[PDB]
């Protein structure tokens, strides 16, 4: 499957280091973003602590590493993440923030959508203890023609 | 507003540690004024605003118009910021905003993650990410055009 390059939004920072990971935890998160296109829950779960959580905010949260892995595996049964571009990354107080576009493709329909997402990650000892992505679900559902909620 | 299960137990996570973070928290406090003319004072001439499920506003005049339009329909009754952080001139806020739809009188606690760009202490960009359908269904108002 061919995926077109994600363009830079008008508002992308004039500060050229805004997309740069400047700490070990930010570097882990950018590596994790790169890994999302694997569509591989077993590969992804290695980034997570045992005590952890994951939530796409328009949907219910998963608590615990097993539940997070099951949620990811379920997601990749239906969707492919074809590309991720992180425009901005920053961090304070044990939390890392990423402003991104993720290209998501619904396997049942063949249709794709570039999702605007702002995400937050909590890390302890270099492992993810929380990951929440915020975006509008209805826009995704309408674009890929697949109800998710 | 209840504390989310996932919110940091360290109150440093929600406290400003830099001048830009301090400005953003002051701005969050100001939102309950519901006053676009007051709020626009925080914005640079070169700026933008977008509630991500809706069209963006570019330039200070358009931002003020968009804010004014918003406050004719909604009141912001409270803002609680659980987490605030920053790097490279951008501030991030994980919040709940209590919004009330004026036509129906119904309120909803919106989970929002927002980003602010600042230059010389003024807002050059503000984008809030959240699910719009949840808000519309809770307050009985079909916001999106």
């Amino acid at each position: 499957h061919h995926t077109s390059k994600i363009e830079q939004p008008r508002w992308a920072s004039k500060d050229s280091a805004a997309g740069a990971a400047s700490t070990p935890d930010e570097k882990i998160v950018l590596e994790f973003m790169d890994a999302l296109t694997s569509n591989d829950a077993a590969k992804l779960i290695e980034y997570f602590a045992e005590d952890t959580m994951y939530q796409n905010m328009p949907l219910p949260p998963a608590y615990g590493r097993d539940a997070v892995e099951q949620t990811l595996a379920g997601f990749f049964t239906v969707f492919s993440i074809d590309a991720v571009e992180t425009f901005h990354i920053g961090s304070s107080n044990g939390l890392v923030y990423t402003e991104r576009v993720d290209v998501v493709r619904a396997l049942p329909t063949g249709k794709s959508y570039n999702v605007s997402v702002l995400g937050v990650f909590q890390l302890t000892e270099g492992k993810i203890t929380g990951w929440r992505d915020y975006f509008d679900l209805r826009e995704v559902e309408e674009a890929v023609d697949l109800p998710v909620r």
